[PDB]
């Protein structure tokens, strides 16, 4: 019902910036809002520095995302939410644009991270990125 496409930006294995894009695409036939869908990127944190998120760019508007980090080091997870934001059946978002960094600007090791995979140059289909609507998981599979 709902998907989501990936691309990555960032190709480099150790970095100092996660860097790719997503795009939610409507694939049925009922109008959502994107007020009641979660995002999740999963990565590693390997530092003890607080995380910054940047959207350089969406047309859907980065003041409409909601960004939060969570879970343990070994599976942290960049989460988005979003505001009131129509996503019409059959429609998509287009790209939103995502950048992790440390505010402390350390280094990271993408090799290690479960949702990186710089062989994907061009928008597809993304399972290692999730979605949940309202709770339930309806797109992807989360770590382990």
């Amino acid at each position: 019902d709902v998907k989501v496409q990936y691309l990555c930006e960032n190709t480099q294995t150790s970095t100092q910036e996660i860097k790719g894009k997503f795009n939610i695409v409507n694939t049925g036939n009922r109008d959502y809002s994107l007020k009641d869908i979660v995002l999740r990127y999963y990565f590693t944190k390997e530092h003890n520095s607080q995380l910054q998120f940047i959207c350089s760019y969406t047309p859907i508007g980065s003041g409409n995302l909601i960004p939060s980090f969570g879970g343990s080091g070994d599976e942290h997870y960049l989460q988005l939410e979003f505001k009131d934001v129509k996503l019409p059946a059959g429609g998509q978002t287009g790209e939103i644009q995502f950048v992790i960094r440390y505010a402390d600007n350390s280094f990271h090791d993408q090799s290690n991270d479960y949702s990186f995979d710089p062989t994907i140059k061009a928008f597809q289909d993304y399972g290692k990125v999730t979605l949940y609507k309202n709770g339930e998981l309806v797109w992807g599979t989360p770590p382990g």
